[PDB]
């Protein structure tokens, strides 16, 4: 397996990209600690060899620190947790702004701050953060606070990469286009005409399809593996040509 | 003047880049409304033709909304306010993280959401945001929360530019290298050996100097003027070759 | 004027962006040496205070070297010459590939290598190169060799900027979206349905217009001026939200 | 089952360095590899490896290229590897240096793509990987004028092909390394006045205190060549050990 010997911790693992990653990591021989707030859905992964699960709300610092004190070592941290708000800056009220900033960015700060010292004591570690093309990468309509947080993810990634490169740490982030996940389906259904919302989303995608969560996972495998040891400080795009032009 | 007939509001105007921008706008014929929390320093600008002042804390939504209700129209909003925390992710306590996120990003969100509707009703407007090369542009050491916020600023910029391009709104951000401002001097002094600190900052700068606030201001003039009408959604770098 | 005391040499000056640049530089007090292969059109600029003209084919090293020897000093070199080939990689025959590489890229290399030593001896110089968003910035349809060359331009820009920063040289390039020039009109007319071709080009442009050459010129004035001394190594976008 | 099972892959400059490592890596992942180079005796060493067939090919010769293409029934992937690294500023670069690099580093790719793309279009499926560098439009690097210009041009060419042929099932990406320990890198070190010291300037780029191996570059090429990366197109993928980071 491409990840033999690796201990990997991830968040938001119960469905979507996190689930697919958890499964993909485990199949490649990793020791996976898969976390989510949704305990009943999460515990489904316990049936898969190589995966152990734990309930974790990434907005709760007390929860995070206690979890960190339980973990002996890790090789990889994959911060997946994030919410996609629909709206422009005018559509974003204070509670939407804060909710996204807390879940999407503060979460990563708290996870990295709890887990990075373990990596530093072993002079080795790898941190993968979930960003988006809707970010500093490009402008995307109706995604104000999302794009703002997802840009923030890139800043945080490059910061960590620069600060700890000489202590054996790498840090990268993943920037997908549209991925067929349960939340995407929720966002389609939430529209006034879902039949039509599905077509706006496909418009971005000149190949005529969304990415699968598995495809996103296989990039995370590459970035988790020693194959990519020489890759750090990058937003890796996986967008089906959306940001291309 | 290159900014004649323009009504420009800007924050953090009492010193540094804000101050230089205020004075540069005014010299180019703008009607400037220059805001800061520091009332005594801010009110020095009152002596300059074209500048009117108002005390404003950009972290206070209530103050922001009241200010907006006072303003009949604008052409340009320049979000300048921001703090530079020194440290890695490990040096950043929750208080540091939240203070920076509130002043550096939330501020912009609240200012934009208050003033943008004005611009939309006139089908015209221009929002300039202060970012930095310490951001999504490149990795800079001991600047964790700062870089995170300044990246957020680029995301917010591109978002606003994308959402309101068809309603005559432009949005760009400015990404300096090291600029000789009073806060920069504070950061130098704050280190263990301020001699040595000054040389680390210069190491960034292969031209052997920092930028002046007036130089940053002249970029802001270009971006504020109709000369740059066709420029939107960009992080404009002004870094003396640092990110090169 | 904003360019008072600057000696500025430019290519492809007889029409389009070059022409607008020349007139804009002259209006701001520059001493302009405007060059082009089209002698009769070029000579029109002679009537404008501050512009002297010289015929120059930028694909002819021997002409370039002899021109350089005529020139005592410069402050700015503006490489404007470039041709826009229509087609994919499959539409591009060896003749199209080579013609574009030589005019669009080799030209810049020859002008730079002939004029840069002057700037090095003054310990001061500024090189502006015309790029495009159709380049390494973004992928654009039916622009294969063009995009290849305009990418090459960014490479060359950043090279020169990195190599000569400590000797007082700056180098940047300009990356437009669609600009309403005579060659753009020629490209429109050259299509099967020019009525419909005008609309494809417009679809690029969410503000519903092309840039004017004057607008591109004003970016060039900013980049040519000492106002922008701290700006080097950048591809400056001016695209009306196309790459956004 | 290898990650490249069923894939027919053609590459250039396969006899040493990145190209060699890639050929070997593609073959071990179950690709059918057609490995080409100008250096016949060295290239022929790869014939002992299961899955690799070799052919002499000078990528500056249009006539050679078209005849080779006429020999190939199908391909899934084209990896354009050939490129020379000139040492010097714009001032150090004479007409012959400029032209030599432009023809090998860029014209070569144009000709290979123009010969092979029609095959991929006819199958409504193809993947083109181009070798670029961080010394390019990505960042400014000293003493690399014509190299950086060509490797920028590669990125422009990559995005053009990706934009033009996306709807016909074609992907195009490029790879942008920092310093890779290859034989030509060793040549460039040895060619300096003090090779001990050239070696340390190259290491200065590299905050991790090492160069990449050709193998490491290869494994990125495996990912980009595989269907795992089917949703990746139009990108310069950086693999630079933090060099462009800051
Ligand atoms: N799906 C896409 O089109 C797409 C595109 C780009 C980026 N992303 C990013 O990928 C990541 C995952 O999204 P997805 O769509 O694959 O999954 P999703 O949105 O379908 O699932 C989210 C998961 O996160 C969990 N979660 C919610 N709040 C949490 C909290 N406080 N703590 C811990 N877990 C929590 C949920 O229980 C759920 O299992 C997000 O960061 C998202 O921004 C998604
Ligand atoms: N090297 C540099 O100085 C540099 C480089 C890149 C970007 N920047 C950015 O430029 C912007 C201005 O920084 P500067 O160093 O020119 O000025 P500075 O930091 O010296 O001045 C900051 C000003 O902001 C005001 N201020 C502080 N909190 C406020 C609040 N809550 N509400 C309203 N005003 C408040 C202060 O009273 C002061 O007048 C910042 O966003 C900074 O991040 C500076
Ligand atoms: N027009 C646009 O939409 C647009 C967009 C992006 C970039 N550009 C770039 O701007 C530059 C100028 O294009 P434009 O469209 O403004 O002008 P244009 O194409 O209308 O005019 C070109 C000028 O170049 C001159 N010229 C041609 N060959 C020459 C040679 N060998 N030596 C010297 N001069 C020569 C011509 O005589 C003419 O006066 C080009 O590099 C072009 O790629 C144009
Ligand atoms: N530090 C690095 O080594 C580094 C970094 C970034 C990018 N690259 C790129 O990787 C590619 C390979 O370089 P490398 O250093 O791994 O290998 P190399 O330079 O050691 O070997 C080059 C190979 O190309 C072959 N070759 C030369 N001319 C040819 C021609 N006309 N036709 C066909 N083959 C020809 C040679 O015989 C040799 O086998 C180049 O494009 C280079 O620019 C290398």
């Amino acid at each position: 397996g491409r990840l033999d010997g690796k201990v990997i911790i991830l968040t938001a693992a119960a469905q979507g990209i996190g689930q697919a990653a958890a499964l993909a990591f485990a199949r490649e021989g990793a020791k996976v600690i898969a976390t989510d707030i949704n305990e009943s859905k999460l515990q489904e992964l316990e049936k898969y060899p190589g995966i152990q699960t734990r309930v974790l709300d990434v907005t709760k610092k007390k929860q995070i620190d206690q979890f960190a004190n339980e973990v002996e070592r890790l090789d990889v941290l994959f911060n997946v947790a994030g919410f996609v708000h629909h709206g422009t800056v005018l559509d974003c009220e204070e509670k939407d702004w804060d909710f996204s900033m807390n879940l999407n960015v503060r979460s990563m700060y708290l996870m990295i701050k709890a887990f990075l010292p373990k990596m530093l004591a072993q002079k080795s570690g790898n941190i993968i953060n979930m960003s988006s093309v809707a970010s500093s990468v490009k402008g995307v309509v109706n995604r104000c606070v999302y794009s703002t947080t997802k840009a923030a993810v890139i800043g945080l990634t490059k910061s960590v990469a620069a600060d700890f490169i000489q202590q054996g740490i790498r840090c990268n982030c993943v920037c997908p286009g549209t991925v067929d996940t349960p939340s995407l389906q929720e966002r389609i259904q939430a529209r006034g005409n879902p039949e039509e919302a599905r077509n706006d989303f496909l418009k971005r995608q000149k190949t005529g399809r969304f990415a699968t969560a598995e495809e996103i996972a296989m990039l995370c495998v590459y970035l988790a593996s020693d194959e990519s040891a020489y890759v750090t400080g990058n937003p890796v795009i996986i967008d089906g040509g959306w940001s291309l032009g």
